[PDB]
């Protein structure tokens, strides 16, 4: 499944509502600590709306369960990501994915 | 140990006091560029009290010697952040810290 242990508190009440905006950064890296991706660094955190096709499985359940301001490490079962295609380049397949992510704002 | 350049010029006279409460702005990255954190992203300025333990040593000497309205880079060394362990899903062990930190005003 998707698991989130919360790092650093948010307002522990507002949660997005199927259909908002959220303004995350994140840092995705491999099980072994491999960082194969981070908005952090283009400085551009990344805004998907919930709900609709934009984010795997995971951070759709994930997020979902984070308030405003808050950070979680989200690992996410190979089922809930990518796993059987796996995705070509950087994600292998059945991969194991733990995603620092920091809710910024919700519109 | 703790290295400080002065990146903007600050009050040049007043220093926190052992006990005051320190408003600042800053983002953190690694030697080797990669941020890790940043308060200005999420609209928030960290607020912590001086020699009360609610921060690493290097903030704690750091900070302790930068005047109001100064805005330094931090080199801070493993030994004085988190030599040991570092801190799990963000910072790997050994490694040396960089801060952007604006000390905005005091409290
Ligand atoms: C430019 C394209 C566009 C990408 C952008 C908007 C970029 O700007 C953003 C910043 C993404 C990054 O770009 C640097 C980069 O970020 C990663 O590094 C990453 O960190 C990540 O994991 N992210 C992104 C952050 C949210 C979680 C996850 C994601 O959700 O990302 C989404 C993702 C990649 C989903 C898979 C798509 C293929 C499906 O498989 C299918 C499904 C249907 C299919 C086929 C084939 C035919 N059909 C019909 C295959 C998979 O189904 C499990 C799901 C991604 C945001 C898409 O929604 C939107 C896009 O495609 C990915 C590792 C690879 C991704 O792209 C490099
Ligand atoms: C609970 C959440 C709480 C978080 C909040 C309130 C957030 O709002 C604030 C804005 C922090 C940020 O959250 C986005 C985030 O900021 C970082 O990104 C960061 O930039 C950083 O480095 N910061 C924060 C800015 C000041 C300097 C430094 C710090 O000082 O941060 C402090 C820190 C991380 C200290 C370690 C604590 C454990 C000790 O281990 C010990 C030591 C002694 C021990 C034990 C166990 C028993 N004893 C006696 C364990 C370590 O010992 C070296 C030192 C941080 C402010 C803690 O005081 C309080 C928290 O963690 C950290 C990379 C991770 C941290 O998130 C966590």
């Amino acid at each position: 499944g998707v698991q989130v242990e919360t790092i650093s508190p948010g307002d522990g009440r507002t949660f997005p509502k199927r259909g908002q905006t959220c303004v995350v950064h994140y840092t995705g890296m491999l099980e072994d600590g491999k960082k194969f991706d981070s908005s952090r660094d283009r400085n551009k955190p990344f805004k998907f709306m919930l709900g609709k096709q934009e984010v795997i499985r995971g951070w759709e359940e994930g997020v979902a369960q984070m308030s405003v301001g808050q950070r979680a490490k989200l690992t996410i079962s190979p089922d809930y990501a990518y796993g059987a295609t796996g995705h070509p380049g950087i994600i292998p397949p059945h991969a194991t994915l733990v995603f620092d992510v920091e809710l910024l704002k919700l519109e």
